[PDB]
Order: structure tokens, then sequence, then C-alpha cells
């Protein structure tokens, strides 16, 4: 039901390790988690962080298996069904009491320095909160947005709220300033909610229902919430820790530099300040954290699982698509491989244009490789094979200039604007070539199946 | 010798004996393909369906095992190559003999590699014809007939062409050796002293040609002048079937073998395969020749998955704006072996050329595709590459994935995240006691 249930389950299955040695939240936890993630190991619970009593949980979603379990299922394949659900969509139980409100502190007594907030990389400006569910409401509307923004520590009761312009929290704030000049903007942040509510924030959800409602569908049951002490926002009742407060209009601060998911430092830049009035927590509270850096990291593993959700949405629109994959090594979204059952000359070009335009998540995707269905999109041995035996580079490469690009991608010529490349690695049909194309080597499916059957008894 | 080599590999967990019945028709290839693709061991099939002779394959399926076969622990010593034989009288390879009507090639577990291959095919024969050594594929067309597929430029074909001109009508003597010791096998690539001590050989029973004494099996015979046959189709190292074509016939008069002989085999197909892994190890010879001409080059690698020569990754210590372009042009013009290389990626020295995780990282964080991609049209291409628009002629692509300097960009380029060496060392020290697994 809640996060602790999830952790005891993981522990029985050898998917959680408790660590009793002293480990510093300054740089050391990150190093340990990075080595662990890179070898597919368990989630980690640091019971003795140097200089703090609250234990630190991280690497929670570091294998795609653990992502699936957090949505109820046993294997990664079942994410495709959550996909069909999302296509289909064009409730919440309020409690009076709640574990997340067992211990309270406010006003002058707020001291964020009692929490083991991590510092991830050697040149990061300061400790940084990374797994907060930020809850906001706009002025014209009842819907509550949930968002995951990084928050730098600048004082005993001050954090910076780094939301980028396009995201729901930033839009709610921008409207609030316009509709209520001068008024404090109410905000709350929840740390350590249950896995379904966490995974629901991460997933894109059409406006026809709320974010808490979706998470209720992944979980058998309705999402339980509780009203905040100092505002009318609703937060998950079993949260381990909750921060309540406001944004004072026109108060801002320099943020960063911080290491990012691309493997480089973002340079310094201004964002609004979040003043914390209340810290509420559970009785033996656990602090939930993570880090971004050179891929693969936990976010990148989440993004791989989350791309299985989208395969079906794509297929419904383009039934020619057999598989669709974004390697984590390409910073999760910058490169895609697509395999199709080709039906006509030029077909690959319509598929490129589809990837670059149908879903917003792929709007900034710089490289797209298209292949036939005799290629396993998830294996570089096949993908390189196809590129080097089915392309003439000048004939089969598509370039498009002056297209939208992430403003923090320093590799484009001007901020926000750059080019894209599609590679048509499909077999060329008459009209596309005047040569006799080669007949590929196909395996015998009967021999393949016989070897699957004796594979274990061969014991190699 | 070969058996010494195999017992060494076995004690180091680099050889699996397999006792289950398995067919040389298609099944061995499937098993070897899966094992190679996961970096597993060499394989010795002790019980091949319908044969007594065991089948050895995937011998050189990791570059480590190539190194061990040349004596040492690293492939490094090939970079120094970058910068006479002993005749025995008597030999294990001649312990058992068969000739004339008794020659029956169907007693040998010759593999059929892919479903539409014309027939069983011999793939690791050392063909002997000064003596030239060559590795030519040989299709089985009868009890004592094989097709000898050598293309015109190669040493065996040239010897034969001269023989027909100098001795009209005379039978051409030929021999083929299977399962020689690892050094003579690796030796190739236009005599090789990887071993350092001289190679041991033995005269053939029915001709004056010399073959390795520690061969498991030897075929002796001749080419009857003007006798030819349709060959193939066969699956090849590109991953496609080559179409049918005519080549000379090799009549086998004698089969000589060792007692308890082992049949050494392999397969070519969609890369990577064993030949491709050999070609990667063997390319290390050229790194030094490139470096002497372009000392900026730190590494230079051609993945097997690109059919051994069609794609190259190069890492450099960049010294000026535009530097990557000169290096591209160098790869495409300095050595003839890289004349047909279609794709070239250039990266900085913080990248391991041999790891796709690094190479994709660089491409997706240091390139604007239109600015940084170089296309050149109407350049020389292999005439058998059906993907070019016209036979013998096609385009090439260079990708400049280096960090961009002032002039190449007007933006603030990213500072990469470096780790704290003191934190790394402390975690090495407590790693075992942390006990995560």
């Amino acid at each position: 039901n809640d996060l602790r249930d999830f952790l005891t389950l993981l522990e029985q299955q050898g998917e959680l390790k408790r660590i009793t040695l002293p480990v510093d939240p300054h740089l050391e936890i990150t190093e340990i988690a990075d080595r662990t993630l890179r070898a597919g190991g368990p989630a980690l619970l640091f019971e003795n962080p140097k200089g703090y009593s609250m234990p630190v949980l991280c690497n929670l979603f570091g294998t795609p298996k653990r992502v699936a379990m957090g949505m109820g299922q046993e294997d990664v394949s079942a994410l495709r069904e959550v996909g069909k659900l999302l296509a289909f969509l064009k409730p919440t139980k309020r409690l009076r009491g709640a574990p997340c409100q067992q211990k309270i502190v406010s006003g002058d007594d707020v001291d964020l320095n009692r929490i083991p907030i991590m510092t991830c990389w050697p040149e990061d400006a300061a400790p940084l909160i990374t797994w907060g569910l930020t809850v906001t409401r706009g002025p014209h509307k009842e819907r509550q947005n949930l968002g995951i923004y990084r928050q730098q520590l600048i004082g005993k009761n001050k954090l910076i709220m780094r939301w980028l312009s396009h995201r729901g929290g930033a839009l709610d704030y921008q409207e609030w300033c316009a509709a209520h000049p001068g008024e404090r903007f109410p905000v709350s942040v929840a740390l350590g909610a249950d896995p379904a509510t966490i995974l629901g924030a991460v997933t894109p959800v059409p406006d026809t229902l709320s974010e808490y409602a979706f998470a209720g569908l992944l979980r058998g049951t309705k999402t339980e919430v509780v009203k905040c002490i100092s505002n009318d926002l609703e937060v998950p009742a079993s949260a381990e820790i909750v921060l309540e407060g406001y944004i004072e209009q026109g108060e801002t601060a320099p943020e960063g530099p911080y290491g990012d998911h691309t493997g480089y430092y973002n340079e310094v830049d201004s964002f609004p300040v979040f003043t914390v009035t209340h810290i509420t927590q559970r009785e033996d509270a656990i602090y939930h954290s993570t880090y971004t850096g050179r891929p693969p990291d936990e976010p990148a593993v989440l993004g791989v699982a989350l791309n299985e959700v989208f395969v079906p949405i794509l297929q419904k629109q383009f039934p020619e698509i057999v598989d669709f994959y974004l390697p984590p090594e390409g910073c999760s979204y910058r490169l895609a491989v697509v395999t199709i059952k080709k039906q006509y000359a030029g077909h690959a070009k319509r598929v490129m244009m589809g990837v670059w335009s149908f879903l917003r998540q792929f709007m900034y995707t710089k490289f797209v490789i298209v292949c036939d269905d005799d290629v396993n999109a998830r294996d570089w041995n096949d993908v390189i094979w196809a590129i080097t035996t089915r392309m003439d580079p000048a004939r089969d490469t598509v370039l498009v200039e002056n297209t939208p690009i992430d403003y923090l991608d320093f590799a484009s010529p001007v901020s926000g604007l750059g080019s894209k490349m599609g590679l048509d690695a499909t077999n060329k049909w008459p009209g596309e070539t005047q040569r006799e194309w080669g007949r590929p080597i196909k395996k015998d499916p009967d021999v393949v199946a016989h070897i699957d059957a004796i594979w274990d008894e061969l014991a190699i």
C-alpha cells in the first residue's frame, strides 16, 4: 500500500540492501549508488549517514524490473498494457488523520539542515533535493499538477524551485502572478510517497482526469490524500516527509552549477525561491533521494521503462511499427531506432516525420534510424549491420534545419534552434535503386526453438 | 600444438566440451552464434549426430583467445609487427591414410551453416600451392570432389593460371590442412614470427608440397585442367547470400589424419562472426603506421559489426579548429585498406573508441547534425556493395563528434562531470566490506 510495504517486499526478494557503515551524503552515497546501478544491483538503504539520524534511500528504481513491481506487475512487458490504457482516455479519498503529519515543526523551528540532503558531484553548488513531488494549483482551475523539479538548498528555510518554462508548476505560477498581483503562491512538496503515486507523476496524463486518479488505476485502489496544514493543497497521506510554504513574488536566486543527465554541468541561472513554513514527517522517517549524471542513471532507467508505455500509442497511429527504442546512452531522448514492416517506396520518410511530430516527448529527438523488421532495435550489432549494408550516405540521409531544440543543448548553433538527421537504413525497392538488392540470411525457426529448449541442459 | 592449446584453454575456463547429440547441419552454427555474441568460450562438440570425429569451433571468438594463440596476454604485441621452416620426416597428421575409392568425404562432419546454403562447406582449410598459403571456402560436390573458390588476384589462383600456361594439360597438385597449431593459423594478412621459433612441416604422400606436421587432417589431390562447377549460393560475411558462379574442381586422391582426429570449423554470416573478431585483432598492426603519419591519433578501431572495414572510429588529441576534417581525409586517402570505408566518426581522447556507450554519448552531446556531418559524392566503392547507386561508385559520411572550439561555435561549451579521486579511493577501500553484490 505505502512505500514501506514496497520496501519490505523488495527485501524478501533480495532487491534491497541495508548499509550500516558510516557514509557521507556529501559525494560518497552517489559514488556507491553509481557503481551499484551500473552492475544491476539492488536498491540501497543507508541506515547510518554521517551526521544525521534519518536514513537515506536511493537507487529505488535502478532496474526496469523494480519499476514494473512498483506498478504491481512482475515483468516489463506489462507496461505495454498501461500504454493501451493511456490511449483509451480521450476518485480520490481524503483522510482526516495521516502518518505524514505525526511530527510537525514550523516558523523559526524549520531547519532543513537536519535532513541528509545529498551533494552529488564535486563541483555542484550545494546540497540538492531531487525526488520531491511538487504540488501546485493554478488560479483559473481546480486541477492539481504534480511535478519533479530539483531544489537547491540556500538556507535554513529556503530552497530554489527549478521548474523550466513549459512545465505545469511554472505555468500555474505565471498565471497566479497575473491573476493575483502581489499574493504569495502556495506550494507543497512530498518526499517518499508510495510507488504508484511516484510513477504517476512521471507519466504523461491527458487532462480528462487528475494525476492522483491515474495512480489509482495502476494501483488496485483509490489514492489516499490529506489536506495540508497551511494551505488547501492535497498531498499523499503515507508520505514520509512533506514541505509546505510559498513563493514570494519576484524573489529569485542564482541556481547551480549542477551536474545533469547529459554528463555535463549546467551553468548558473536564476529561478524563484521557495520559503518553507512547515516541515511535517512520519515518526521514523526515511529520506528518499537520487542523482543525475552521465548515463545510465536512475532517471534514465525510468525513461527506458516509460518508453514501453509509448510503443502501443505509436503502433495504433502507425501499425507498420514493430519496435521503437531510445538507448539510455543517448541521454534517454536524443536518439531513436525504429523497425517497420515496409509497404512502399519512401515509407521510411513518413515514419521519420512521425517520430518528430506525433508525441511531444520526441520533439527534440536529433537522430532517428529506421530499419526493417529483421533487425533487433535493441542490439547495436544489428543496427550497425543495417546502416553499413543498406545505406548510401548521401542518398539515404535526411537533414532538416532550423527545428526546435532544448535550450540547454550547447551543441546547437544558437540557443533553442538546431538541425535533425534521419537515416533510412531500410532495404531499397525498385525506384529507390536500380541494382539487384541482396537476399539476407534468415535463420531456421525450428533450429532456433530446438536450441532454446536444450540451452539450459547445454550448460555453457 | 593444437591439442596443447586446447588443454590450456580448458584449465582457464575458455573451452566447453559438449556431450549432447547435435547436428553439423545448421544446429552447431546456431549454438556458436549465440555463444560468440555473449563473449563465451570455444566449443568442442564431442558427439556430432552421425559422425565419430569431434567438431571444434568458435576457437578465436574473443580477441583474448587470439592473443593467447600468439603466446601472450595482450593483443598489444601486434603493434610491433606494425613497426624459415623445419621439415620433419614423419608426423602425427600421417598416422592413418585412405586413398582412391576409399576416399569418402561424407565421413567428416562438414558443417552446413545457413538454411539456403547450396551444400556442406569447408571453411578453415589451409590450401597449399615458394609456397602460397590461402584460406578459400570449399563446397562439397561428391565423395571425393570439392570446389576451390579462389578469386583471381589471390596466390593460389595465380599459381594455377601459370601452370596451365607452362604445362598444357597437366594436373595441378594441391593440398589442404585442417587443424594446424594456432600460430600458423593466425599467420596471414600479407612466415609470420608471432611464435618466434620455426614452423614444423612435413612432405605430402602424393606430391612435393609441405604441410604443418601437427595438422589433424590433410587432403591431397589435384585440379584437372578445365574442370569447373557452379558454386553456391552461400551466406557470407556481409550477412547476404552471394549468387551462383563457376570455379575449378579439386579431386581428392588421399585423406591423411591423426588418430582420434578433431575437425576444425567455423562459419561466416551477419557480423560479428569469428573471422570478423580475427580481423579486429589483426588491424592493430596498422595503428602504428597511422600514428607515425598522424601523431594526434590515440586509437583507431573498425567494429566487426560493420563487416570489418565499412565503419571506423578514431580518437584524437585535438589541436585546432577544423582538425577533425583533416583526420577524415586522412583515413580516406593514406592507406589503401581504408579506401572503401563509408563511415568515419571522429572523437576526443576522453572516449573509448571500442565502447558504443561512449561513442553514442559523444555523438548525441557534441554534434549539430547539419553543421558537423561531411558528405562526399562519387568516390570509390567496392563493386559488390549493392547499396551504392552505381557499381563501383558511391558516397561517404564523416561525423565530427569532437568538442567545438571558438570559431566552430559561439556558445559556452559544456564542462563534463569529473569524479573526486579521493572519494573513489575511499569507496574502493570499503567496497568489499559493504557487501552489496
